[PDB]
């Protein structure tokens, strides 16, 4: 027994049309609802640090529904020759934070209004080339 | 003249060691005005973490563990671990460095240096014995 964060379960249909699960770390607040404390990988329409409330099943906290979003856009990102250095530059420039699976594996989290026509353009340019693809996993506020 | 009682306080660190287990570290220091907690001692395991630097604290079970950084103070935290002794001329290097050390037993230091005090001279030391199976070495948390 250590002290840890909060997790809770996000079920969620894969590309194959699948069931599968995304476990993100954070906090049940005083309302009794999860604030998201990691950058979600999988999980569709959502984002770091949006509040959202659970269900309880014995020992597990699921996703329910949304209560308040916070704004941040998650890009994933599959990485198919390199990650190009420019983009690396133009995801700090725009106070995007990386989570990484692996190597070739990303998601990234923008703050309000910090993806915009500047990153999509760039991501468009590499797809282009065959060099990633890209899904917006989670673009704000509704 | 009294002593005046301070807001001194405790933190538990809980990370993942060097064999990837679960370990826990407990640094002393300083509750701020905000509610967020000044780290005073160097840590000696615990990465990412420095002197001075503050922290965001949560409280279970009536105990007081660290959830994530404020505010870098900029220090650098350095691990070394010695055969059987530290060579004189790494101290001496550490000390012109104007590095303070804190001891765990007698062949492991964790090393506080300040901003830019952590280059490549002192690393060309630590390199040098390192080669020769004297001691290792870990960037703990590398500062500005
Ligand atoms: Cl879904
Ligand atoms: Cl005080
Ligand atoms: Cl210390």
């Amino acid at each position: 027994h250590h002290h840890m964060k909060s997790k809770l379960t996000v079920v969620y249909y894969d590309l194959e049309s699948n069931i599968a699960e995304e476990i993100l770390s954070g906090n049940i607040m005083p309302d009794g609802n999860f604030l998201i404390q990691e950058i979600p990988l999988f999980a569709p329409n959502l984002a770091l640090n949006d509040i959202v409330a659970i269900e309880r099943e014995d020992k597990m906290l699921f996703f329910d529904h949304l209560i308040k979003a916070s704004g941040n856009t998650t890009i994933n990102i599959v990485v198919l020759d390199h990650f190009p250095k420019d983009l690396l530059a133009a995801i700090e420039e725009h106070s995007g934070k990386i989570r990484k699976n692996g190597e070739n594996y990303l998601s990234v989290n923008f703050p309000p209004k910090k993806y915009n026509s500047d990153l999509k353009g760039i991501l468009n340019r590499y797809e282009e080339a065959n060099i990633l693809s890209y899904r917006e996993a989670c673009l704000g506020f509704s």
